[PDB]
């Protein structure tokens, strides 16, 4: 195809602070560094005022001469045109430098660290069914491929958690060789089923809960990507069917996803 | 927790959609682009700075090609100095100017390795299928091998069908063998169709009525990267070739005779 | 194929080694350690600046101190050009210097994000291990529970048991549960000590006899990088608490009292 | 603890030069980008040679000053000193910029590409044995840890090569917890055993071959790296073991490695 408190557990500002550095978006990320770039000189150009003298041809003569000069000698430009005349302004433009490079050598880092993220993203329906499927009750979720990064070839876990309880849900089909258009999750819900006999009343009494979750690798990266989804038994429609988001044309069949987690009573 | 085919409608953001492009572009396309990109990039700040007379001292030549000569010179942080920031403004600029690049090669250089990162050792399929009579029963058989100077060994594999049913149900075809140790080779994948084969009874015709399809996939890791790389290929019905047999490639092998076959 | 406890007796040689605490040392360690090793560089070219005389022109603070300042500049690919190569001699080492210094970048970020790319998630185990009746049999408990910032739900376990035979035999513990869907908060691991148990009908001294040890191991992916990272934990006997029971944490949970038991 | 001839298959020159770009060691991976920094300036040098007054204050006035002038500009440093005079002088100049960052991006992407190889190498005995234990005859080989880098909770699986079929040989043990220290791999020889009935002649005579194969994690990088052997059947010893390479002292017990692939008949 095509196109709670926690009290105890020691956290540190530093991994929070890296934490936002990868959830934040691009543009953000920038405009972060800016706020951060000038941030960084005005510190230095005040550092450079202390001792008069600093920068040789410092202009325009005053603050601004000596931040437009911080901007130089902290990105390894170095036009020239200013230059260290006192030791105390070399001491400081060389303490500039070695902190400039880490400078960027920090952001390329982040920079790098985000282009990391895995990308391909796995969308789940919104809503879950039990519908009558070749004579008895199953129960179905359907996700697919969400990103322009492909997953095919994905297995599947599914569980159920009430009151509270963990149990596993034997699927149908644990895993899915050709996942590039789409996904039909099912469970039986027969004699050995945890579900079995459990009326949507029956549900909510215990508080239960629905869980997938699908792994499977990023062709592109061979970064194994895993996603989850859970459900509320007031999110399980019964007796309903999923919106069949496949039609066909000239002979060819395409897949509508606008209508994904849409459903039909049978 | 806090201390104290086609498809359609799909979402598709420009940028993510620019990046995947990024990266499966052809590496001559890649700088080219860049190019294309950092002249743009220059362009658009020399005419920034034409806004303000007096911009930089001595820009040579005198007019907007001087002022796009030093575009070049303070933006990948050479800086020879010959021109200057004159008024405030041409700092203004040329400071913000310098963030822009760094932040251009930092994204650059991001790019170029993540390039690198793309995993390398890829696995080629025959482009035909064969069922054919071994040792006794009718089995299945398709081949693959290493197909990159990266080798994969010690790879295993799962093959699948796909058919039309009262839905297309994905039935697991139980390979003979899983996993294949020397890989570095080529390996001649194959399924029993006995009477627990979903394939059991069923003629050419038989596939066609029920539109199926054969798809297998390797997986294997690159010993050289640790990189898990995966590979799948899939065959219509009208690409399997009853009572064939592959073509001995073979010491010398013949590669070019890889997915050729002969009727027993 | 070509086209067509201590140890003793390791090789251990010193790059490698160096890298190892490249990524073991701390941040500030980290830099403090380039310093020294960047003041170091210099002061060797500026020392082979001085071999030949006029090194480099309006060479300020004239003397070793200004080829010093020099050098700082020439390095880090400032190049401020106040001054300047005159000499040939100073042109090869001025050149030379330069591909040592990008190369000093390069190495430098390379280890930069090298040390980012350490798997972050940490798993904490409680010092402590009990075991206890639970729902009738004697089963042992330990529990761990996600520790950094970094979230590790959809976590795996295996349990082990080692102890001297008739050389030291590894037991595999059947676990209750072996997978763990929302690790986000903790995880209450156990195995039933009944007749299939290879801990049945074993006395806290009968384990001292034999030198027992319990080995536990968590695997499970951090969820924002995709990194596959596992933990690892082991008991000594006398680490075992018996007829025990671990505080109930916890909607406020203190973790303060996580390894922190009380007899039944 | 502490301390063939293929015929067919497409290669190209590109592929295979970044192959030693990560294969080569380092020393000789910068000796090689310093013999291609050269090239590259005496490149430029000559192109600038080609139009005259090229850099303003070309000193040494000639080819080496238009050298020492590419270095300049290729480097991004542009000390200044030198300066484009004429148009062709800046065409040049500016082209060997983007040379140049691509050529930094290039070798910091190969830099890291090279530290991105995985670490933890796993060493094994040179010589595998047959030997009764606990009653019957079984086969053992022993593997270790071996860099600075741990792989502990390391699995294995066996292979048997002969006459080419390919049989698989149950190990007493699959996985090993704590593979920190070392691992001696076993396989009974019993009746299921494919190896049953089989004397050291009966190996030859169908050309047999043992294949192990280790994969592991290693704990600091989460990168799974495997690790693979194989003997001949004269690296097999019969009714030998393995001298113990674990000694104790002050009540410490220490592991030494000296004699790791040495053997003793029983
Ligand atoms: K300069
Ligand atoms: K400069
Ligand atoms: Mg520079
Ligand atoms: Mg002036
Ligand atoms: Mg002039
Ligand atoms: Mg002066
Ligand atoms: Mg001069």
């Amino acid at each position: 195809m095509n196109v709670v408190i926690a009290y105890g557990m020691p956290a540190s500002v530093w991994r929070d602070l890296y934490y936002w550095a990868l959830k934040v978006s691009w543009p953000v990320f920038f405009a972060s560094l800016a706020a951060l770039f000038v941030v960084n000189n005005t510190l230095f150009a005040l550092l450079y005022q202390l001792g008069d003298a600093p920068i040789a041809n410092q202009s325009p003569p005053g603050f601004v001469g000596a931040f437009f000069f911080s901007v130089e000698t902290l990105a390894t430009v170095g036009y020239g045109d200013m230059h260290p005349q006192t030791v105390y302004a070399h001491a400081i433009a060389t303490l500039e430098i070695f902190v400039g490079m880490s400078g960027i050598a920090l952001s390329t880092g982040l920079v790098f660290a985000r282009f990391a993220r895995p990308r391909a993203k796995i969308m789940f329906a919104r809503h879950a069914i039990v519908r009558p499927f070749n004579g008895r009750m199953t129960l179905m979720v359907r996700a697919a491929n969400a990103r322009q990064n492909v997953i095919a070839e994905a297995r599947a876990k599914m569980r159920l958690m009430r009151r509270m309880k963990i149990h596993d849900l034997k699927l149908v089909r644990n895993e899915h060789p050709i996942f590039l258009l789409g996904w039909n999750m099912m469970h039986v819900i027969d004699e050995s089923s945890p579900l079995f006999g459990e009326t949507p009343e029956s549900l909510a009494e215990g508080r239960a809960m629905l869980l997938v979750m699908i792994e499977g690798s990023d062709e592109t990266t061979a970064q194994v990507m895993q996603a989850r989804h859970a459900w509320e038994h007031d999110d399980i429609r019964w007796h309903h069917r999923y919106v069949d988001l496949m039609s066909d044309v000239d002979g060819m069949t395409h897949i509508d996803y606008t209508r994904f987690n849409d459903t039909e009573p049978v």
